[PDB]
């Protein structure tokens, strides 16, 4: 997160760190047994770390739970990054409390200008901060999104952030949450680097995937 601020400890209780030796991506807890993240974050082995703030210090309120299943969207395209979404089933249910909580899936898509909260331990320009970073940022119109990335924005992508630059999610934030009005509307997906002028962050449009997410949870 560039141009952000340090989150209050555990103030983002749906935020998880994906770890395979070190932190490599974010995710969002959306069910006691399931985390949603980005398909481009895929690894065959993943430890989910919930209740984190300082990922480099054992504070005590963390829950470390290995991934038992990892399901990438069947129509995920690694070129266009269309359908950049992945579900992780936890080996055991996360225990929900004040510091570890589910975030609601969208009830509808979000209108342009809706204020969101983006968070992660990604780059802020060894590279990554210890402490979870936060950024407030608005949903941009589909127009501003498409203008910025001609021919590259599908119906499954939203831009969230600032055309001006200096405020954006970066590598390491990938797979992490964009939450607007209590609902997970975006998953950190891609961009042209980060925080550059007229290159706002591009995010998987979660409001298109509620039925696929529910189906996947129901089946597995
Ligand atoms: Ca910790
Ligand atoms: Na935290």
């Amino acid at each position: 997160i560039v141009g952000g601020y340090t989150c209050g400890a555990n103030t983002v209780p749906y935020q998880v760190s994906l770890n395979s030796g070190y932190h490599f991506c974010g995710g969002s807890l959306i069910n006691s047994q399931w985390v949603v993240s980005a398909a481009h974050c895929y690894k065959s082995g993943i430890q989910v770390r919930l209740g984190e703030d300082n990922i480099n210090v054992v504070e005590g309120n963390e829950q470390f739970i290995s991934a038992s299943k990892s399901i990438v969207h069947p129509s995920y395209n690694s070129n266009t990054l269309n359908n950049d979404i992945m579900l992780i089933k936890l080996k055991s249910a996360a225990s929900l409390n004040s510091r570890v909580a589910s975030i609601s899936l969208p009830t509808s898509c979000a209108s342009a200008g809706t204020q969101c909260l983006i968070s992660g331990w990604g780059n802020t320009k060894t590279s990554y901060p210890d402490v979870l970073k936060c950024l407030k940022a608005p949903i941009l119109s589909d127009s501003s999104c498409k203008s910025a990335y001609p021919g590259q924005i599908t119906s499954n992508m939203f831009c969230a952030g600032y055309l001006e630059g200096g405020k954006d999610s970066c590598q390491g934030d990938s797979g992490g949450p964009v939450v607007c009005s209590g609902k997970l509307q975006g998953i950190v997906s891609w961009g042209s680097g980060c925080a550059q002028k007229n290159k706002p962050g591009v995010y998987t449009k979660v409001c298109n995937y509620v039925s696929w997410i529910k189906q996947t949870i129901a089946s597995n």
